Order: C-alpha cells, then structure tokens, then sequence
C-alpha cells in the first residue's frame, strides 16, 4: 500500500513543491493567486493553475485497485461587482504532463482530455445550469451532477471533498463559515475509465473574458491525502 | 498542543475502549448495533449509547483556546416497514460521566444538560419539521438548524462532520454512495458556551416506543481526530 | 484494523486523559512529575505513574493479530549529586486496572505479575548490571537485555521506542541533544505470552529509599501510535 | 506551516513519484534495487540511486525555520562472500536537481557537494574507520560520527533517522530483528549550513569497483515526513 498526504496552511512565496502555471503565484503574504491582480484588481483573460509535485497512484491495472483520498481547503473569489462575475475555480486531477487547456468558461481544463474535476463555477455558459453551481465534471466542461451554489462575494469558503473508491463515489462540499450555510454534490465517478493510473492534483481559475466580469480566485491553505491499497 | 485521534474500520466483539451504555453491543460480525435486535428484527423501546473510553480536550479556560475536531462514519438504518420509523442516531458530545437520558424521541440524549449533538431523525416528534431531518442540537432535542434527510431504507450512509474553531462552524454532511446523493448542514456553536472543558464523544439512539416504528442504528466503522491548539 | 494515536507537547496541569497515580502531578508550567519535589528539591520514598486513559488493544486471540506501535517522549532525571542516585523511570505497558506495585529498586512496577517495561535504571540493586542502563523488562525487575547508559544529569533526553509484531522486536533508544550521544537495545519480545489482549500504557519512577539517593522524574512530552491489523 | 509525508510498503514497478538514478530499478515483487543484479548476482561498478518527486522544504531563510524529519525503511545487502564487500547504501538529503556522483566507495553521494547523508557503509576506504560502520556525513565523504556496524549479511535491517530542528540533533540506528542486535549514532548537524533551502532525499549505493567485493543494496519499504513550523 502506498500511501501520500501534505498539508499547507500557507503556501510560501517560491513553492518548490507547487508546480505554478499560466498567471498564478503566491503572494508575499501566502495566498495562492491563481488568476491576476494588478493595483489590487482583478484582470480579464486570466487562466491560472497550480499543481502538487509529486504524482498521485490513482489506480493499478496489474493489481486491479483504486485509491481513496480526501482534500480540503478554503478559497476566496471577489468581484468588484456581484452582479457580473466570470468564469470560477476547480479542483482537478490530470496526467502528470497536464498542461493549461481553453481560458474563460473552459477553466483552463478542457477544450473544443484526461481531466476529472469539481468546479466552483460563477458565470452561466451554453453549457451550464442558470445559476452559479458547484459541478462533478468527468472528461468534459459539461457537469454530470451539480448543486446550485449561492456564491459569497470575497467570504471565505471551505471546501472537502472525498471519494471512496470501494463505491466509487467522489462527494465535494462546500461552507461559509461567516454564515454557517453551506451546499454538497456527489457523483459515481470511474476513475479507472477517467484517468490513468497517475495524475498530479491541484487547483485550475480563470477570469471572465470581458472587463466587466473579472474576479480573483485564491486558495488559503490545502491538505490532501491519498491511500492505494 | 495536545492532538488525540483514533479510527475503527469495525468494531471488537468486546470492546475495551468503547463504553458501552444501555442495549449497545458489538455483534461477533462487528457492527456497532446500537438497539437491540431479536431474531433478527428490531425492537421498541430501546436505547444505547457507545463512548470513546478517552476524554476528548475541547476547550480550555486557562489558555482560552477551542479545539478543532472532524470524524467520519457510516451506519445504517433498516425499518421493516418505510412508511413508520422511528427514532434516529445520533453523534454526540457530552461530559465524561454523561449517562443515557430519555428514550424514544429524546434520542438517549435529552430530556425535560449539556450535550451537543448531529442528529439523523427518523419521526417527526412535536418540536420537529415536519420530514426526516439532519439537525445540529445544541443543549435541547429541538435543533438550531436542519437539512431535510430522505432516508434510504437499509443502505448504508457515510457521515463527515467536522468543527473548525477558528469560526465556530460546525458541519455535518450524509452521503448514500448506492445512488450518490447528498445532503448537509451548518451552524455556528460556541463550544466554551455549551459544554465542559473536557467530553466524551460517541453515538447514541433509539427504537420507537410503539411496534410498528421500529427500525435497527448499526454503525459500520469510525474514524475521530481532534487538535487543541 | 483499529489504530490510536495521541500526541502531548506538554500537559494539562489537570489532565483528564491521563490516569495519575501515586505522586505523579503536572506541574503549572505542563511538566509531568512523576517524584514528588518539594521547595523544588526533590524527596525520598517517591512513587508516581501515569497511564493514558484509552485502553490499547495489543493482541486479539480470536484472529491471531498482534499491535505494532511507536512512542517517542523526553525526560529529565535531575539529582543534587551526581555520584548518588536512585532509582529510576520507565515506560510501560500493564493490564489496564494496573496499580502501582512496590517502590525503590521496583520502579513502581514489580515486585516480590504482567508488565513489560523499558527502564531508565539509575541505581544497581543486587539484581541489576553494574553500571546505569537502559533494559527490556518482561514481567520481571531483572531485564533480559540491557545497554549501559550514561546518565547526564539534568539533560534532556530524547527516547524512541518501537514494537514490530512481525518480527517480535522491542527497540528502544536514547538521545542526549546536548552532546549528541545515544543509546539504543533491543529484545525478541512475544507480547501474546507476556501481556493481557488489551492494555494501558505510560510511566512509571521512583526516587530512592534513602535522602542521599534522590532525584526528579520528570516527562516534558509524548507522542504515541498503534495499528491492530 | 507545511507538513509532507509519505509511506510504501513496497515499491510499484514503475515507480512515478520516485526519480530513479542509475542503476536503480524496481523488481517485479516491489524491491527497490539500487545496485545491478545479473542471473540473480550482485554485479560491481555499480551506482543506483531513488528519490522522492517531491522537494522536501527544510529551512527558510525568510523565515528564519528549520524542520524536523523522521523516517523509517528496511533494507539488505547480500554478498555471496562474507569476509569481501563493497561498497554500502546511504539514505541522504541533497539539492533537488541531483545527480549520481562519484561510484565506489564514493557511494554515488560525493567526489574529488551540498549532501547530508547517513551511511551503512560495508568497505574500509582510505578516510573510513577500519570496521563496516555507520557514519554521519556532512558534504564529506567521511564521517562527522560513526559507529561500529556488525553487518549481518542477507538479513533484513530495520532503520529509524530523525531530525530534531530546536537542537539541531541528527540521529539514526539500526536494528536486526533477526537476532535483536541494534547501533546507533548521533550527530549535531545544521542544515541551515550544509544544505539548501530546498532538497529531494532518497537513497543511493554503489557495489564494489573488484569483482571479488560484489553485494546487493535492496530497499524493502519506506515511510517518511517532515514539517517545517
Ligand atoms: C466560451 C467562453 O469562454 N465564454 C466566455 C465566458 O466564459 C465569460 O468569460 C464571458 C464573460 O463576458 O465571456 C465569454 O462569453
Ligand atoms: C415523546 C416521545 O418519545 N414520543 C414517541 C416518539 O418519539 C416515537 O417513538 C413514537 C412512535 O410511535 O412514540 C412516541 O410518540
Ligand atoms: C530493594 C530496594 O528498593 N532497594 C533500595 C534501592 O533501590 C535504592 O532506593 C537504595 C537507595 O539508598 O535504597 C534501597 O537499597
Ligand atoms: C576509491 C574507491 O572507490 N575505491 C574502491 C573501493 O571503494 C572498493 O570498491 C574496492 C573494492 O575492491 O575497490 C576500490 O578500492
Ligand atoms: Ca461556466
Ligand atoms: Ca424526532
Ligand atoms: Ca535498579
Ligand atoms: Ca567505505
Ligand atoms: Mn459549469
Ligand atoms: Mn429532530
Ligand atoms: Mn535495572
Ligand atoms: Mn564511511
């Protein structure tokens, strides 16, 4: 069995142990900035991501099983207006190789690909749901289940999500502490048939494609494991 | 900082860590069987409680420090009949010498007393909603907040509760993993306010006081840790 | 599998997970006091113990398994004289109504029995090497392994202390930081033949019969595991 | 705060989350061999070297921290003759873009070098004591500490290292639970000095550069984690 977990409470200002791509960076102050700030406002066309160094046994096609793990962290979006906001943040598993893919309503995920997701999505696309939602995405930017989510402009939220893989089941929640309310999704998710049997894990943002709906998107801290046995 | 943390993936048919209250027994299978069972069927009238033996450190009036804590379980609920159930389980925080208290709607854990709990309540008593619910209790069978619960009938359920001091937010959610649906809820609880320094924790329920609600509480496994810092 | 962990960087001046007997007591500043001091000095004819309150489940008859398990702490044994000096202090494990058991020479934990040690023996009585050291105690005061130890007066010592079922091996070590000295035995050890299926763990000292012979037994902190599996 | 670790009871035949160096492969039954193996015998001039894919932060100038690391793993060395060996396995720190360095009794660690190593070292060179030995090395390949090592050949050897930070203190030991024999050796070590901010750690051996001082250098299991705080 082989089992691997890390835990930040902040995140340090030159991460080794993050593999940083598109726009984001840690600030001074620790905050993981995935997508791009200048004057202390947030700007368009932005498209961040982040990524655990080390890969993540997901499965084994020689031993025939399936790992569970579990994550948890919190995160901020603010928009100048909450009217007008694009386009969210994902949690993601990927090939280890993963590279950015689409901006805006893409995520920086997918496109016109390995990638299985769950997603804090602020801006409604041909493809989505009328309101902001939290989405279980498998292979696609089209969610297979959603919950819709009542978005707290600049509180933070916190944020688990498990699967268990002797039922195959991921579940994502999400609470704002400042006022106790909170939302849950779940899904059956193969990760076998999704995934290869190593992907990297972290965090994928972007900003709408307008000026009129821009919004930061940054991570607090983040703790992960993972078991394979 | 002083950190306690255990995790049972089933129970001892004698358990010597786990205190055992009332009709609660470990099965030779080892499941958690909070109420009795007879042939094979459940019975009214019942009530049991199981406790880790260790006192958990939850606040400290010298350091004025709160601990955070989560845990997981899962447990089923099997009714010989859908339409009448009752009463519910519990997962509870109390003070360590803490013993049952009235069966039937009061969950083993109230009465006419300090005593937190997460509630997943079967029949609609007189100071309920009126559907099977998920409630977070503080000091009283009547709940601070709800989320309304549709129980399956013998599948099992996978709890995730967690309290996150630096809020005061406590969460508790319930998946079933055979159709992958969810639910969950919030509250803000000030711990200092509502319990002693040091707890036990643990599950309680009971069966219904009349024959025909009657169902089983089995908790499957269990995992605990908690950080005072 | 059943595992249990807990971890004390200092302790609770009134610690209701730890089971105090004897003289021992937590100092204001969280220092664990097995021997009594008084005016700061400390006195003859002292016993004092300390066990955690959970009981650990160490072998289960029925499925053949035996615990593996890890603890670490540091202590201190401070003495007016250095060339005078008794009797010493230990970690242990006993079934989990254990009381304390003779003092001097017996450590609080033998006398004229089911207890397996590892002692901190800073006074040879007529069963003991001739020189201070660190031994493996199985239901006896006489050690069926020992290492010589040279005892630093009012240092910090690190120790570890390791039990690998699979192999049957006890190990534990000691290490002065101030000087980057270290000490280390190890024993075959059968803990199904030795010990009871569930026991209680902790320290145990005792300072000499005689007011030359006296010194503190002091514990700054302790981290322990165990996996039944 | 940034806590990492890590634990494989074996190793995956094509390992992801380890950089292998060398020689170094990974058998069919999940052995870590550094060092080449021909028709099942240890063959000479050879290097192999592992390391984790994840940068492991050990200090932080900004911050003025240092961490603090544990790690256990067990290993053996075989040599179809008893009385010639060469040339040992070290488990080592060194800056994350590392590379094998000189063979032989250089240990694929040193040369004519920012590492931090502990070694089981099976051949007297030149710099070394005149018995097998297990040393402490601080960008030298020779040893700050050792001690005296009886190497039991084929036998499996359990190890435990850990790194105290508030005292600077480097200690490792090694036990056979064959017959319950253990070494040890300490050393006060600043990694502030001797190391990089950031390093990837791991294993390397060598076999000897004579046809007649062949052996094998195989890792059975590993278990690591380090916090900075
Ligand atoms: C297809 C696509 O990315 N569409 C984007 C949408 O996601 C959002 O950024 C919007 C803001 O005005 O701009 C475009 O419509
Ligand atoms: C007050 C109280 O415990 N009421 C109980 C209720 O909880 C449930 O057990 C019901 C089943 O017929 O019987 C009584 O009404
Ligand atoms: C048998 C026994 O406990 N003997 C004790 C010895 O352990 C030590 O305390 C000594 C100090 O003068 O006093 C007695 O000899
Ligand atoms: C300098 C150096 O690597 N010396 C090596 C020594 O380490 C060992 O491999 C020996 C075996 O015959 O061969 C050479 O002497
Ligand atoms: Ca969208
Ligand atoms: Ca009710
Ligand atoms: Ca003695
Ligand atoms: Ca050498
Ligand atoms: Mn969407
Ligand atoms: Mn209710
Ligand atoms: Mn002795
Ligand atoms: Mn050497």
């Amino acid at each position: 069995s082989e089992v691997v977990s890390f835990s930040f409470t902040k995140f340090n200002p030159n991460p080794k142990d993050i593999i940083l791509q598109g726009d984001a960076l840690v600030t001074s102050k620790g905050k993981l900035q995935l997508t791009k700030v200048k004057d202390g406002k947030p700007v368009d066309h932005s498209l961040g991501r982040a990524l655990y160094a080390a890969p993540i046994h997901i499965w084994d096609d020689s031993t025939d099983r399936v790992a569970s793990f579990a994550t948890s962290f919190s995160f901020v979006v603010e928009a100048p207006d909450e009217s007008k906001t694009a386009d969210g943040i994902a949690f993601f598993l990927a090939p280890p190789d993963t590279q950015p893919q689409k901006d805006g309503g893409f995520l920086g995920l997918f496109n016109d690909i390995q990638t299985v997701a769950v997603e804090f999505d602020t801006f409604s696309n041909t493809w989505d749901p009328s309101a902001r939602h939290i989405g279980i995405n498998v292979n696609s930017i089209e969610s297979m289940k959603y919950v819709k989510w009542g978005w707290e402009n600049g509180k933070v939220a916190n944020v688990y999500i498990s699967y268990e893989a002797s039922t195959k089941t991921l579940t994502a929640s999400l609470t704002y502490p400042s006022n106790a309310t909170s939302y849950i999704v779940s899904a059956n998710v193969d990760l076998k048939s999704a995934l290869p049997e190593w992907v990297r894990v972290g965090f994928s943002a972007t900003s709408g494609l307008s000026r009129d709906h821009v919004e930061t998107h940054d991570v607090l801290d983040w703790s992960f494991t993972s078991t394979l046995q």
